[PDB]
């Protein structure tokens, strides 16, 4: 919303104005990976002991 | 109300006298702010309830 001043003499009178306006959100991803090492994989599990 | 000074001898003599000024008053006008819809003039009273 605005303020007003209040104008004097040979203008147009001055009259409260208001703005509305819509302003659309943004969607990204980010990512990462961390590839396991295959053997060490098995070495961890069980039936590697 | 002035002051004076006596003055001294080739000089011509001096004499009080006084001011008494008048100044009128401007005028000025001024005007704003306010306006409304029909939509609301008939929601605000009476009809539209």
């Amino acid at each position: 919303h605005q303020p007003l001043i209040a104008r004097d003499g040979p203008h147009p009178v001055e009259q409260p104005v208001h703005n509305y306006m819509t302003k659309v959100i943004d969607r990204r991803a980010l990512n990462a990976a961390f590839s396991l090492a295959t053997e060490a994989i098995a070495l961890l599990t069980g039936e590697a002991l």
